[PDB]
């Protein structure tokens, strides 16, 4: 109820699936939260859902705009007098096909922009008000695409989630000297939010297939489980971990099962 | 106070520095704990320190003896009716010099025995009473020597802490199908327990030097911080993570600073 | 003399230190080479140095311009009738200070542009003329900053050399199905080319300090040694390796020596 | 024909599939080779196949016996006056079932013995005659099981191929200071030698299934391709690489394809 008693957090991408569950869970633990996002009304329905303006508020922030990240942070210092936690949770997918041949050049630029520079800007301004307090935890959401590939996950998303781990490792080596921890969380498929762009995509259905394909049975990965991993990294109880890419895939990425399924027996 | 309400845990190596702080912290969180060890009287002073026989008890167990691991587990099922958590925390150092030339062949065998087979045996018997309950978390203590080297850490200790990550990754791929999570924790120097074998070794003093050499300043790594990492992995809040080697080094292993210190400027 | 007999290669960044030694070594092995670069006259003195126009030629190509990468590749197909090898060896450093606080936003964009999109564009057009031949090796130069950090290596260079490994792993998973291998080479400090921007930087002198700080003694890392690693990956003898980040650091990144040097003995 | 002109090599496990192709290829490159093995007559038919006693000879050596590794090395110094290359290529599989529950305790001990201590002993005696020459390359065969898991690859084989990478990384950090490089090679399924223990196992047939399951199409992984990777590491052209686990899996381990195949489209 108060494990994060004290704390002031900013959730970048906080109107979304992992961002709202995380904010909900940081409020349940005693913190003051600022959800930041470009999705206006969804960001407002999320906040005014969870608690009152005294604990959560919404700020518009387009994290590829430095004037907006400057404003998001300076508005959190003016509201709550400090910054303990920054969770940089913005990420977008590609909107061109997977093959390198049909993968767009503009699309590459823009996914690189939202996903990596957007994370650089967030760490830049959080490090501005955390270095003088000589305390802080910056948590980035990377992905299991921060170290593996997948047929169907575009080459710019893999390249961008590797560069997010790249800033995690790099910021960690600069900032641990000011007592600031930098970590990232690498989830597998997080369950929803009821999906159609193509057809197939429906989101009782993507977790059903994520279970087919899962190492680890009997549990569904939901946003609540990533939330618990960044609540650990964010506060409470993780004050000597800064190395970390905290993979939350139930062990999916520890094996490639293609030659074992080609193994089998009984015919 | 009750985050681990329910739980039945076995701490292998539980009379030692990381093992006692962990057991202390699992009792503070509502669990029933069995400390297992070859250090008789220290294991008894640790238990009878923490709480009453109703929550913690001591069992003698030499984890390179399968009859003793069989007995440690069957005695936990007979006392508490189940097994939720197994923390395999036994590890020993080498007692021959570092150079491959002076590194002992008997010593190699025996460190391999305590550190790897001892961990295989613990997972073997815990998996015996966890697979029918189709629930469980096995946590191993590995080390940052599970993926790096160090001048002065013997070649059998590096090779054994890599093989502990090897069983972590391997058991994870077998057991996630019975809903059992397998993880390991990789700490940097954990502070004590007031050390002399050589001279130099004194243990207000090893953390002082671990801070010299540390990425991350202003905090000392103590057994309480590894304890918090295995309490996360053990229960509460980590039920879709099974991939993990949870490094707790404040970012030490993310850089080699030798060519940056050879960089400098001011002469 | 003819180990690469047949071969047609493009060296992106080929007027530079690793690019010219590599081209020199692919010509010594029987290949036809196209050096591509924005450094006009240096690219021309490199080519007209090595051999005649029948084996090496220079093309101007600014690898952040797709019309120029389109032209570099189509000019190699028109000259030599095919494309066997693409070595994407362009990389730039940061020109703002290391601290996240003083690290430039424009500089981030531009280093991201040259180093990652520039590599995406090279793989995009090489994959255009390699997929119909269903043969090919794409080699990228990443860095040991593709998986570690360093005080003094800017946060955009770490983030960009992680994203180059990201495209290596991702392109490998797409293109191995057309028989195309994708690899990268991760060198430590490569010796020169006689350096001043600041003072200190002089390049008999940087390898002297790279030896101070080196795992592995008695050898200096020079461009000839990276050249040998990409000649292996490029042809000859590596036709079932596609996973690879081929680290060429003499073991530098396998240890952090800060707590061992804080260890020592004799006082 | 003479790329390895000079060289004196020991192939541990050299009567086997990867060991004989490697020895064949080191003789074709100008070296003097000593195949070492417990398979007597097969080791003799391999040697007396390849060339005369002046270049290859067979020594019996059970690499879990230090008196035999002492003898194998001292017999190579007495025959050829030096030691340039040590390739520790012994490995055995498990002979108990995969499940941790049915995995044998004696079998664990013995696979640990052949695979890890056997590699420790080889590096121990090679480092004896290489440190005074202050030159040398020790190459170990690890496996892709040195960093991943597989259903059906026993928990002691994963744990042993991780500990072989553990000694590779550890020996590298000790021995690079005497100018000695330590590397390992991690192959996927190497094609044969015409297999029955169970039925299914036949070895035109295992490469057929290794291709089903392969990243990288159109090539079969054969012992000749691992041979080329250890010839690179062993001599010629790799004299600043010592970090390395040289994966030769055509990219198999860079992806887990289970959720992409659960993705698909057309129904
Ligand atoms: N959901 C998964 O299965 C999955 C897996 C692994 C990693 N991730 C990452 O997890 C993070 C959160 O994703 P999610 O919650 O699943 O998706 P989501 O529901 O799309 O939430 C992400 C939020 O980012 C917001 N956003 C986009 N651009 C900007 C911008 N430029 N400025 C400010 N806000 C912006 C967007 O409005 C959205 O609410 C992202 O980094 C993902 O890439 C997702
Ligand atoms: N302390 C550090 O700085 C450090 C760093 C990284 C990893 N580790 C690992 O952390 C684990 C715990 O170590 P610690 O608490 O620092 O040391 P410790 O105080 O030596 O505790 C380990 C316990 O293992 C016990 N033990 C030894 N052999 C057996 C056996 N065969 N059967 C049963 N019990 C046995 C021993 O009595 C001791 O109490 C070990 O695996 C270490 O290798 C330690
Ligand atoms: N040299 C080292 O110590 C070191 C270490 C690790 C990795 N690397 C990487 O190795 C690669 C080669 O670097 P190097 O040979 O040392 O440096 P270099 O001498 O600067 O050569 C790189 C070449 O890239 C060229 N270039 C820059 N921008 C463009 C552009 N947009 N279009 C076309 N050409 C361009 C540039 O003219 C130069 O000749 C780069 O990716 C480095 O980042 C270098
Ligand atoms: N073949 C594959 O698909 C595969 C994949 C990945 C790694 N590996 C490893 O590659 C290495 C070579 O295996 P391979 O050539 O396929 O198999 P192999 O044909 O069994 O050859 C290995 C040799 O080791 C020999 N040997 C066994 N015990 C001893 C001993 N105690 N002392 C001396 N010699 C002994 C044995 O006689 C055999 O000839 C081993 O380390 C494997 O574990 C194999
Ligand atoms: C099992 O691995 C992953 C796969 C998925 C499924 C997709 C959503 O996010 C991804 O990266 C996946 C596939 C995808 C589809 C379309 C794209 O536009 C895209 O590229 C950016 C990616 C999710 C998390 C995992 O981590
Ligand atoms: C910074 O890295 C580490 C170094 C240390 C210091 C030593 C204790 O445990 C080790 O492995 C270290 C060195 C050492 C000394 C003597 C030995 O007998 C031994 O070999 C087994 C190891 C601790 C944790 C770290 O993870
Ligand atoms: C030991 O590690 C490395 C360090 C170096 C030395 C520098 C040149 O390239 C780098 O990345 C290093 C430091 C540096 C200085 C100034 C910068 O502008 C820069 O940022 C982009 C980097 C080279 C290769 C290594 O791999
Ligand atoms: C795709 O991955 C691998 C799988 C294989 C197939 C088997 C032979 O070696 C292995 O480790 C695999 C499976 C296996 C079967 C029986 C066992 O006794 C054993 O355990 C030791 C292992 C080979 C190389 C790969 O690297």
């Amino acid at each position: 109820t108060n494990r994060l008693q004290d704390k002031v957090a900013i959730i970048t991408g906080g109107a979304g699936g992992i961002g709202e569950t995380t904010a909900k869970l940081f409020v349940r633990y005693g913190a003051k939260v600022v959800i930041a996002d470009i999705a206006d009304d969804h960001g407002q329905k999320v906040c005014n859902n969870i608690g009152s303006p005294d604990v959560i508020s919404f700020v518009h922030c387009d994290v590829t705009k430095d004037e907006d990240v400057r404003n998001l942070v300076d508005t959190t210092i003016a509201k709550h007098g400090k910054l303990d936690i920054m969770f940089g949770n913005v990420g977008v997918l590609s909107t061109t096909p997977y093959s390198i041949l049909e993968a767009g050049n503009e699309d590459f630029k823009r996914v690189m922009d939202i996903n990596v520079y957007g994370a650089f800007l967030v760490a830049k301004h959080a490090a501005r008000v955390m270095i003088p307090a000589k305390k802080g935890s910056i948590v980035f959401t990377a992905s299991i695409s921060s170290f593996t590939a997948g047929e169907g996950v575009s080459h710019v998303y893999t390249a961008t989630k590797h560069a997010v781990l790249g800033l995690t490792t790099s910021l960690c080596t600069e900032l641990g000297e000011y007592g600031i921890r930098v970590n990232c969380v690498s989830p597998y498929i997080v369950a929803s939010p009821l999906l159609t762009d193509v057809f197939g995509v429906d989101s009782s259905r993507v977790e059903e297939l994520a279970h087919q394909a899962a190492n680890l049975k009997g549990t569904l990965l939901r946003a609540e489980d990533v939330a618990d991993a960044v609540a650990y990294l964010a506060g409470d109880e993780s004050k000597y971990v800064s190395g970390l890419n905290l993979v939350i895939d139930g062990g999916y990425t520890r094996t490639n099962p293609a030659f074992p399924t080609a193994l089998k027996h009984g015919l």
